[PDB]
């Protein structure tokens, strides 16, 4: 039969103890015996049923009386399965006096019921007085329940929600916490909102990205790089110190012709309005926050204090990250420099680069994750939502870390600061620092951003759940035991899985929103990312792993700071990227400054002569003012060569002092970066406050009664 | 009804047993009526029917003929038990226990009762009786329902309603039983004899109710916060005065031998000539005073204090919640719509009138100046600053009112909803017509004065015949500190006098219009009858004129460190002015409990977001402290410079630039210059290459050092300023350890 209730019983089962008979050390078999003779004798059915599957597997089954699961459930702050109330017996219509109440809150009492008991399911489990304790799945996901009775919910959602050929269809949130509780609920309606507004994301992106497509032929300053009379006849200085020649500009037409299509006037406008998409991401997420607190049953009361099985130093964690930010910059700069030590050849060694640095982020990830349990583990927390923060805290300042590390390196930190030829700069000492070409180093942030992007939702998901599946695909393309037995042979999430998909989703909102303006198609992969994580997350819950206790809650949990965080960092660094790592102020400054009688010699404002008008000229007779071996020597009876500086030329009363050109581009880039954030931030302070005059509708539904 | 009994200060009825708690006042038919008759017996009608409601819902009252004016009759109110515990139950009016919960007669015997005009305090009978007045109807018309004591005296119905003082505040009752609060009040609290003492909080609260103990409380602990920032700003201010013989580029221009060779190039067209620069070496020895490092480290120092500020206010503002036992009735809140009541054009139309004020506010500033100047021909430049402030606030003040009566007709037009978004409206709309009215000129000094106009070949006219204001070498921040300082002191004057006479004249003036040599004794009714209504907006002025200051000392302390000693003394006077203002001229308000100060809390945060970016954008343009040290790290030096080690020496020689007078291009007015016939070249305030040159007069490379270091100053300090005042937020805890423990 295999029925959900008791075997020849009307009484359903809410909890299975396993345990492993003695008969293949006394003090579990008593230990073991008095712990159950009390859990009975407490007032809760009880029985032993040997294993269908094996004999040697003796399952334990509970049931859950009417009246004292119901007085227990009244001891905490519990509504209708509208608080509940015998005295109120007939204000509620029930269906029946066994069944009426909701299977997920039978289970939730005989939970709290097991935890208040006190003679630790995890330690006996340790000490192996209970191997496991559990509540039953209502049905099988392969086939149908036997018991007609059981309403198949499982199945039904299964087949409606997590099956790919619902791909395109709606989430049924109804049935989700009505299920599992208000934790996946919660999670699944973050996550559905989250793709629905990074469709419109997307779409701008893609508008943009569109925009600066077209504009190929109208790139003056790469057609004028691609010229060999004018990029092939400038030669530029070696980059390096005894590996690299007098080099063309011409080389880069590849290079420029792709940059021309990041560094644009559609990634500025793509950049600003999503500083604004990101508050109406925020804003709309409150309205949508409150409206699933209303509409559920959100209004539960929490306990004052809480025991947990376990129970300044803050400083040595800070430490650790600046280790780890270290190791991280180190580790990619090694990785360009090992691949270098050996379009496709300079973009497929950058694209090796990118997936080496990857793939040691990948393997120190789980150093991270260890150290982060340790230390926390250390303080031996006395609560638990503590202990949850600060797990979270930890685990996202060291993923923050390990991921963002090369990505604000190659941004900001390289070729900043490195002097003309003749005095450079070894910031370390030997350790000259890496200077990117005239286009600049936009280009291979966005590679290294992408790879990551693409890297992570990719290998992750695939390998953590895809596996089955897969094999599954390939192969359509190229005895009776209980339930509860078949529930065990499941395996649990045990305590932090929806941590790490808390942990997933938002490291992919830092990826999409902090360099957003290096790589204007992130949302596109955010969204294609979500449409798979949403139907995956709900797949592997509902069929690889044991049902669980669900848990009552209002917000997504720690997360909401980090968001507003990252929000706050993600307009800033968006301004960073667009004045300092692109070159878009520099060419304006020309267009509007530089190309007038003054300075220059055409008849109206134009690009043209950008590239040779701005590229500063070194004398070789000056190699170096410390008169050592120099990189000049022979490489061609070569002359002058250019650098990428604003510098006076040699023999100028200021021999190689920052020019006029440096300090106008300069106060360009600072006054660009103040104006855009002012802008920006009094914009997200305006949508905040027209909350009244903007999403009045929910709130107009909660006050209309 | 009877007549007066004998007796001017008792407070009771005839008989001397029952406390009086409201005087309704109504004019007599006995008057000659005039126009309609028919509207005199129906307002005859609606009151006989409102005091019937009255005395059906149980509230004993007697009338009483005015000794004077046989056409002035004085109607008493009275609430015993049964009504006063039914409605302090439905009102959840909390009573002292001793944990504390609301009265309700199943709760009787577990109070600290005495008696009933001992155990209530009269300001809480007055507030029962005033809501069930609000409350009680008298008839209805037109199918809609007709009620509420308000519209009764906006109709005319009857003159006033009020409450009674227990005593005058100069003389003790005569009643041995009076508590004579307010003598009491007015010999420690008002009367500045008491001009130092603590003003005791608590029996405010008890006499005035919360809506004035808060608003005390907050202009309390508001002088003392100022006093802080005033010890702090008197000691940056003379530590940039005992540093004078230090201040070298002003010993340069006062120097005969550097800044007076140096011949400044001509202002205007033609009304002014060429001058020597050594004929502001005052203006130099005040900047040096006004413009020293002193000054950048109180503009940091008020950056965190404006916080620390807020932050000790709402811990202030908790303490207080707590201890007046305000959360229930704060709590238990209902508004009724205007009976006055029964879209974007007029929002657009208000931002509109917005917008001219803003223009009208800097076109008077111009005219002011150019009349002052014109009239030319104990510094004379010092007085014509002085005499064009003066002008510019005269004209402020006049203006004020016009803003005043035009934001009441703007929010009028517009329909409210009910009594607070009214309030709130006019909050949001007076506030933003005063800081236009009186912040424009300043902004205007501030950064649109002498920072757009070109070299003197070829000068920015506005659009024709409108040459744009310069500055001298020092900048116009003297001149900022001017126009600030008179505003300010010229507004707290004018302000408190206005406060004190008013009322006092007008008390006078009622006083004669009833000459008659009556040299007798009156009830007190009738003489509380003839002190000012105190409209019923009530402390929304006071706040405002507070918040204004308040502006005033936050938005512009990078140019005047002096500011908060002057706020200081306003408001140590401005604590006895309120107090005896209200205790002396005006009839009691009718009592109400109040959470915070109101809707001026968001302006107050606002300010304080605004005044970081004002003071940064004060200091790096108004200011030439940038300037001198870009000059001193990077232009004194061998690369630019001829100095061995960093100086400032050289600095204003080498800063000014040169212009070829034969230079002045274009057709019109060939002649504006060459009258004079002196010399061939001036020197100018501006960073421009000199004659010759491939780029004649465009900016040189000094110029864009400036601006980048300007830009990056901006930067830095904004966000320094606002990540140390968000980690001051985080840090403190906002709520008192002790009120922490007490629930
Ligand atoms: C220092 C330098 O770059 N000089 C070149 C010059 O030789 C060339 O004739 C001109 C036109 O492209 O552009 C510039
Ligand atoms: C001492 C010196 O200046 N040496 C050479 C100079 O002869 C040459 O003309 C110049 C190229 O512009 O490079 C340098
Ligand atoms: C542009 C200009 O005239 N600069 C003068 C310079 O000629 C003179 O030598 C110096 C003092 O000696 O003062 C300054
Ligand atoms: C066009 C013209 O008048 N240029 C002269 C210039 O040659 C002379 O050096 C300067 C003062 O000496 O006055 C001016
Ligand atoms: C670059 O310029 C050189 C010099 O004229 C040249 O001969 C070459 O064809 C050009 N293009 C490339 C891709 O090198
Ligand atoms: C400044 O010096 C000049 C010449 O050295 C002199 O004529 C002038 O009188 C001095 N200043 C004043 C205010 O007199
Ligand atoms: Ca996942
Ligand atoms: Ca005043
Ligand atoms: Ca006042």
């Amino acid at each position: 039969p295999d029925s959900l209730f008791f075997t020849d019983g009307q009484r359903r089962i809410d909890f299975i103890l396993v345990y492993e008979d003695e008969s293949k050390n006394e003090k579990q078999k008593r230990k073991r015996q008095a712990y159950e003779s009390n859990l009975i004798c407490h007032g809760l059915q009880l029985e032993a049923t040997r294993s269908v599957s094996d004999d040697k597997l003796v399952f334990v089954k509970v049931h859950a009386p009417w009246e004292v699961l119901c007085y227990y459930a009244e001891i905490m702050h519990i509504k209708l399965p509208a608080p509940f109330e015998k005295s109120r017996m007939n204000d509620f219509y029930i269906l029946d006096r066994d069944s009426f109440f909701n299977p997920a809150t039978r289970s939730r009492i005989v939970y709290f019921i097991l935890s208040r008991v006190k003679y630790g399911i995890n330690r006996l489990v340790s000490s192996g007085i209970y191997k496991a304790a559990f509540p039953l799945h209502d049905c099988r996901f392969n086939y149908e329940s036997e018991d007609i009775s059981c309403p198949s919910e499982r199945y039904l959602l299964y087949r409606e929600w997590a099956h790919p050929r619902s791909i395109y269809k709606k989430q049924p949130l109804d049935l989700i916490r009505k299920y599992y509780g208000e934790k996946i609920g919660i999670y699944f309606a973050w996550l559905g909102y989250y793709t629905q507004m990074l469709l419109l994301a997307a779409v701008v992106g893609v508008a943009c990205f569109l925009y600066g497509y077209l504009d190929q032929d109208n790139c003056t300053w790469s057609k004028e790089v691609c010229d060999p009379d004018i990029g092939g006849q400038i030669l530029m200085c070696p980059q390096c110190d005894r590996l690299c020649p007098f080099w063309r500009l011409n080389i880069t037409c590849e290079s420029s012709k792709k940059l021309c299509i990041f560094d644009s006037f559609g990634t500025l406008i793509f950049a600003v309005f999503m500083g604004v998409w990101v508050t109406l991401f925020l804003e709309f997420w409150k309205r949508r926050q409150a409206e699933l607190e209303y509409e559920w049953d959100t209004v539960e009361l929490q306990q004052e204090e809480q025991a947990r099985p376990e129970y300044a130093s803050a400083v040595f964690f800070w430490i650790l990250l600046i280790i780890a930010s270290v190791i991280g910059i180190i580790v990619y700069r090694l990785s360009v420099f090992i691949v270098f030590s050996t379009l496709t050849p300079q973009m497929a060694t950058s694209i090796t680069a990118s997936i080496i640095s990857f793939i040691i982020i990948m393997i120190l990830n789980t150093i991270y994750e260890k150290v982060a349990i340790m230390i926390t583990n250390f303080e031996l927390p006395r609560t638990q939502t503590d202990y949850e923060n600060s797990l979270t805290m930890k685990m996202f300042l060291f993923q923050f870390v390990n991921y963002y590390s090369s990505c604000f390196y190659i941004a900001f930190f390289k070729g900043k600061f490195v002097g003309y030829p003749g005095d450079p700069v070894y910031l370390l000492g030997k350790y000259r620092s890496e200077e990117c070409d005239p286009g600049g180093c936009l280009l291979e942030l966005t590679t290294q951003l992408t790879i990551i992007m693409g890297g992570k939702a990719i290998w992750n998901n695939i390998q953590e759940v895809l596996l089955p599946w897969v094999m599954n695909l390939i192969g359509r393309y190229k005895k009776i035991t209980p339930r509860w037995e078949q529930d065990y042979h499941l395996q649990p999430m045990g305590k932090l899985g929806l941590f790490y998909e808390y942990l997933e989703m938002i490291i992919q909102f830092g990826f999409v929103t902090l360099f957003v303006a290096s790589f204007p198609l992130a949302p596109l992969l955010a969204l294609v990312n979500n449409i798979l994580e949403i139907r995956v997350d709900a797949w592997k819950l509902t069929t690889q792993f044991r049902r669980m206790v669900p848990e009552k809650a209002q917000d997504i949990g720690a997360w909401q700071p980090i968001m507003q965080g990252i929000a706050i960092l993600a307009v800033v660094t968006n301004a960073m990227i667009i004045a300092f790592t692109s070159d878009m102020i520099p060419r304006l400054v020309y267009y509007w400054s530089f190309s007038i009688p003054p300075y220059g010699d055409h008849t109206y404002y134009t690009m043209d002569g950008y590239i040779n008008n701005t590229l500063s000229v070194f004398n070789i007779t000056d190699f170096k003012n410390t008169d050592k071996e120099n990189p000049y020597i022979g490489l061609g009876n070569y002359t002058l060569c250019r650098y990428r500086d604003f510098r006076n030329p040699p023999g100028h009363p200021q021999e190689y002092k920052h020019n006029i050109y440096y300090w106008h581009v300069i106060a360009a880039k600072l006054a660009f970066i103040i104006v855009m954030e002012h802008i920006i931030y009094s914009v997200k302070f305006f949508i905040s406050y027209a909350i009244p005059d903007v999403s009045k509708i929910t709130k107009s539904k909660i006050k209309r009664e």
